[PDB]
């Protein structure tokens, strides 16, 4: 026996588990089931005659690449059920031959030589089904003969003898020449492979372009957030791949693989939340039945649980933590349900450990600025805001792929809760695509895929524990302007709009939510104290509300209360909505099946036409209907300024003053004076320090931002990068920004 023969037991053990994959484990013998199951669902269904025009009816045309990926996944299922210990079919003969005579028969009328490299979906001919042959050989090996593999290799080696792109596909590239070459032991095309993660959109951080940012920012396509798509996939084939060469001869070297590590900690765990990855980073793949969020989630889970088995101390360990926590959070799918066996195996032997406690949930504010996303997390909630700028586009949609998707990047807010479930269970199917939370809309009216023409999106973080973030709205499919900004504090969440104006003739919209609610659709709400009525198909429109209190899917730890600075006028309406996967994702493999759910949407009318309109909420996680109302009575925000010029938000409890300036003049909101484009916060503990934090959302000022605060200090220490020039009698600095990509400087001043 050679390493090749020692590498090849290890990626079979990766897919099947093992031998010591032990079946008196309950989620294990769940998960080995419901593959047999699948299994002989499929075999059953087979067309095995000789004279067979397909493998699968269901599945024929010898060209569509969709179809023959399916086909090339459901023998790999087949293949997985005939190998992994535990299984009914483990061992079946038959079975094994029926795959391999499957695959014989694709060889000659599908799967060739005699095909373009090239031809739609080129990601099919070259990555997909070579992944899926690749893994079919592997646990089939012992069962091939050398004619048989060589038809099966010769063949992935013309659709992909190289590595040669960049990102996710660089990756998949990557994994599908090693694999190959460790099943023919060709050393050269490994050391390949090995060396293909050090290239563009793998180990070294991008800062333009596809990849993994320092900020934790993860880019696909080069205009998209994605850390979540084409992001999950970089995670899972790296992982996997690193793994298998992990002490062999070709064991990654790379010095920059340690960035893999940051991935986890800053471009991935910031971004779950009890399971779920959150949508705003997934792209097009929110279209996607079998890719919801927790789907999603537990995909990355199992990515770290790979990680942990191999990565070095103290990362390892911490890996484990983190997965610990996140497999006990998620009571809407369990973990195990979804992931390989081998994932079960390894996880199991986490969580089982009593040695390994589970990890503290992420708590803090943290801006994406490479990637116009912004996410706070706390105890109980986790708000994302999703936007879009001339450098990030409002959202991609090919291959048929999330042709509604419009404003699900455009100020979108959305708010994890204790509904686990409120984003899966077919929320993307069924929710008005025209009302996405947060946004504010030419009514009914979409936009285009693609990159903004303002600037100024971003914004800044105060220590990472608080922060504000700013969109200058203006789409270029109709005339709308605004500008929209958001205040993150402990358990408030302020939502500004100024200078909203239009020419478009159409009625102009601020969606404050847009919430699914339970099967019966009668979750109770309250407004200014008043119940309100809970049937389905009731449109509703309140005036002169101060506060909205919607009960949650969950007895506890899923209300939302909304307070109105100053009174509102809401339109509303609950409603049971009816949709269909296939009408946000044209594949032939996407369900037609109809789906309903009900929604509590609420939005505030600016009228047709409107000129310099605005608006101000207050988003509340977790406050009773009492709670919401006590809030009204005493609120702990205050609005500074709500112009188009500038936006403030001061939090006195916490001492917080936030403030957007739009503009490139000398201008003031309380105690902060700015003289050009920002965003600042700054944090006042009477008598004892002022701290302040600022950044240039437009990432395109060459030179400084000119501070003033209205405040004596005795002292100060700050980052590099701000000049302090007076302390007294009030304090200011400039912050060269040059370069500075839209991070935060931060400054603290001993006040007296
Ligand atoms: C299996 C599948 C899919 O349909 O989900 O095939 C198409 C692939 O397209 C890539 O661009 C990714 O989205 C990648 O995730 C996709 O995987």
């Amino acid at each position: 026996s050679d390493e090749f023969d020692a590498l090849r037991i290890k990626w079979a053990t990766l897919l099947t588990g093992g031998p010591a994959l032990d079946p008196a484990d309950s989620d294990i013998a769940a998960r080995t089931d419901k593959l047999a199951q699948d299994a002989n669902d499929y075999w059953e269904d087979m067309d095995l005659s000789s004279s067979r025009t397909y493998i699968w009816y269901a599945l024929r045309g010898n060209g569509t690449s969709d179809n023959v990926n399916a086909v090339y996944e459901r023998l790999r299922t087949m293949a997985l059920a005939a190998t992994t210990v535990g299984s009914s079919l483990y061992g079946n003969a038959d079975l094994k031959e029926d795959i391999l005579d499957a695959l014989d028969w694709l060889y000659v009328n599908s799967y060739n030589s005699t095909r373009s490299r090239s031809a739609y979906n080129w990601w099919h001919w070259q990555l997909g089904i070579p992944m899926s042959l690749n893994d079919i050989a592997v646990l089939l090996y012992d069962d091939i003969s050398a004619a048989r593999m060589a038809t099966y290799m010769d063949t992935i080696d013309y659709f992909t003898p190289s590595i040669g792109l960049t990102g996710a596909a660089r990756a998949w590239q990557a994994i599908v020449v090693g694999v190959r070459a460790v099943i023919v032991k060709d050393a050269v095309k490994l050391a390949a492979a090995r060396n293909g993660l050090s290239g563009t959109g793998i180990f070294p951080y991008a800062t333009g372009g596809d990849g993994f940012y320092a900020d934790g920012s993860f880019v696909q396509h080069t205009t998209f957030a994605y850390t979540g798509g084409y992001g999950s996939s970089v995670l899972e084939t790296t992982a996997n791949l690193m793994y298998l060469l992990s002490g062999s001869t070709w064991s990654v070297s790379d010095p920059n693989q340690s960035n893999v590590w940051q991935w986890i900690y800053e471009a991935y765990r910031p971004l779950l939340y009890k399971g779920a990855m959150m949508d705003m980073v997934r792209g097009r793949e929110i279209s996607r039945s079998y890719a919801q969020d927790h789907a999603v989630g537990h995909g990355i889970v199992a990515s770290i649980v790979r990680l942990a088995q191999f990565a070095p101390a103290p990362h390892a360990a911490a890996f484990k933590q983190i997965a610990k926590r996140v497999i006990q959070e998620d009571t809407f799918s369990s973990f195990y349900g979804d992931v390989s066996t081998d994932t079960i195996r390894l996880a199991k032997a986490i969580v089982d450990d009593p040695s390994i406690a589970p990890a503290a949930a992420p708590n803090l504010y943290k801006q994406y600025a490479a990637m116009d996303r912004a996410v706070l997390q706390r105890p109980g909630f986790a708000l994302g805001l999703a936007l879009y700028s001339t450098r990030i586009s409002s959202y991609e949609s090919i291959n048929s792929e999330n042709g509604r998707g419009w404003y699900t990047g455009a100020g979108a807010t959305y708010l994890y809760n204790q509904d686990l479930a409120q984003y899966s269970e077919d929320y993307w199917p069924t929710v008005d695509a025209y009302r996405i939370p947060g946004t504010t809309v030419a009514s009914g009216t979409p936009i285009a895929s693609g990159t903004g023409t303002s600037s100024w999106t971003g914004g800044v973080s105060l220590a990472g524990q608080y922060g504000a973030s700013g969109m200058d709205l203006s789409y270029g499919a109709y005339n709308l302007s605004a500008r929209k900004s958001w205040f993150m504090f402990d358990d408030e969440i302020v939502a500004l709009g100024s200078g909203i104006s239009s020419t478009a003739g159409i009625p102009i919209e601020t969606v404050v939510d847009n919430r699914k609610l339970n099967g019966a659709g009668d979750n109770a709400w309250t407004a200014n104290g008043a119940a309100l009525s809970t049937g389905l198909g009731v449109a509703q429109t309140l005036t002169g509300v101060n506060w909205v209190h919607l009960a949650g899917n969950t007895a506890d730890g899923s209300d939302i209360g909304y307070y109105f600075p100053g009174g509102a006028t809401l339109q509303t309406k609950r409603e049971a909505r009816t949709g269909t996967w296939k009408q946000i994702n044209n594949r032939p493999a996407t369900p037609s099946t109809a789906v309903t759910r009900n929604y509590e949407t609420m939005w505030i009318d600016h009228g047709t036409n409107p000129s310099g309109a605005s608006y101000g909420y207050v988003l509340l996680p977790n406050k009773t209907s009492a709670q919401v109302g006590a809030y009204a009575a005493d609120p702990a925000i205050e609005i500074v300024v709500n112009t188009s010029g500038v936006q403030s938000v001061k939090e006195k409890t916490l001492g917080l003053v936030g403030a957007n300036f739009w503009t490139d003049t000398t201008q003031t909101a309380d105690l902060i004076t700015s003289n050009k484009k920002a965003s600042v916060m700054t944090r006042e503990i009477a008598d004892e320090r002022l701290e302040a934090s600022v950044s240039d959302p437009t990432q395109a000022n060459n030179g400084t931002i000119a501070i003033e605060l209205a405040r004596s200090a005795e002292g100060y220490s700050a980052d590099p990068g701000i000049t302090v020039t007076q302390l007294a009698p009030t304090i200011k600095f400039t912050v060269n920004v040059n370069g500075a990509k839209g991070k935060s400087f931060h400054a603290s001043f001993q006040l007296g």
